[PDB]
């Protein structure tokens, strides 16, 4: 599974850490991260991430 990075503040999105205390365990790619989830950092939505590649 690729990584991630939210195109507002640059968080990475890892798949294998996944973002645990919002719900999102490791292992999930970042497809299947419930749609209403948001960056840990800055807040914005999926909709700002890109694929890294
Ligand atoms: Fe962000």
């Amino acid at each position: 599974m690729k990584k991630y990075t939210c195109t507002v503040c640059g968080y990475i999105y890892n798949p294998e850490d996944g973002d645990p205390d919002n719900g999102v365990n490791p292992g999930t790619d970042f497809k299947d991260i419930p749609d209403d989830w948001v960056c840990p950092l800055c807040g914005v939505g999926k909709d700002q991430f890109e694929e890294v590649e």
